[PDB]
């Protein structure tokens, strides 16, 4: 396992998160694999995927309480378990008991990182900031961040929070390149936050001419086209991505592509892909 410094927290998360959408459901909870799903993650920790994305959304809640049943075979102190508040929830009292329910689900007394997640032009961010902020003083959040936020809405939050803002968790992989056009990239760089790749395979939909691309490097490292598309994300700074898996052999390729070198020729050739 890859592991790169959150912002400039002076700790290191691994670099590949584990993405739980669609574990105990979508929008609404799904209870009808409960016991496999509580295995495969509890197999996925054992693995080393130790860093895991989840959030109130999803499964309804119920994401969370799979993975509240999958942490008890394992030190909590040794996880780094990322939630998130939905943007209905973003005014101060909302926020605090969305944060409550979430520890509530995963039983558990903390999280390590809490993200706005998606914002919410209505609610003044200088609230919802200050409202996390009053997570991190009483010891029930240890990092905040945010999700879904182009650059200057970072910058805005970052002018408007007392607490660092140590990531932004966005849409990045090998054809969704905004935040390249965006500067946020760049930005985040260049100013200490962590930028999280949600859907990193593009949920393995990919046009032609990406996969004759991926395809020829792949097999040039006797990997798969998606081991290509984490280990480009990895070789980026700041970058740490989150694929989803809900099998084992999933969780076992992904995990490889962190020892792949991807060569200065082949990192131009697939930064030109989008
Ligand atoms: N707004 C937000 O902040 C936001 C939005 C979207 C997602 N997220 C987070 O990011 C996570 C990942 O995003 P995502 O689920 O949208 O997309 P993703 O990780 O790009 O793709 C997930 C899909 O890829 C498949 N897959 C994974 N590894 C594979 C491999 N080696 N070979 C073939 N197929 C593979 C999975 O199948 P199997 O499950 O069968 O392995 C699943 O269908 C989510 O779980 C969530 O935690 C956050």
């Amino acid at each position: 396992m890859l592991y790169k410094e959150l912002g400039r927290t002076g700790e290191e998360i691994p670099a590949l998160g584990l993405g739980t959408w669609g574990i105990g459901g979508f929008e609404t909870p799904d209870y009808s694999r409960d016991e496999e799903m509580v295995e495969l993650l509890k197999t996925a920790i054992k693995m080393g995927y130790t860093h895991i994305d989840t959030a109130e959304y999803y499964g309804g809640g119920h994401t969370e309480e799979l993975i509240g049943k999958a942490i008890k075979d394992f030190r909590r102190e040794d996880l780094f378990i990322v939630s998130k508040v939905w943007p209905t929830h973003l005014r101060r009292d909302d926020l605090l008991r969305s944060l409550e329910n979430t520890l509530k689900r995963l039983d558990t007394d903390y999280v390590d990182l809490y993200l706005i997640h998606w914002p919410n032009p209505e609610i003044p961010l200088e609230e919802t900031l200050s409202a996390m902020a009053e997570g991190v003083r009483q010891g029930l959040i240890r990092y905040i961040g945010v999700s879904n936020f182009d650059r200057r809405l970072l910058e805005e939050a970052i002018s408007k929070s007392q607490e660092p803002i140590v990531c932004d968790q966005v849409k990045y992989n090998i054809e969704d390149r905004d935040p390249e056009r965006d500067g946020l990239l760049e930005f985040c760089q260049k100013n200490g936050v962590t930028l999280v790749a949600y859907s990193p395979l593009r949920r393995t939909l990919l046009s032609e001419k990406t996969k004759r691309t991926l395809e020829e490097i792949a097999k040039n490292h006797g990997a798969t086209i998606y081991q290509i598309m984490l280990a480009w994300l990895l070789a980026k700074p700041n970058v740490v991505a989150i694929p989803k898996a809900g099998r084992v052999e999933h969780l076992r390729e992904n995990l490889k592509a962190t020892e792949i070198k991807l060569s200065e020729e082949e990192m131009k050739l697939l930064d030109s892909l989008g």
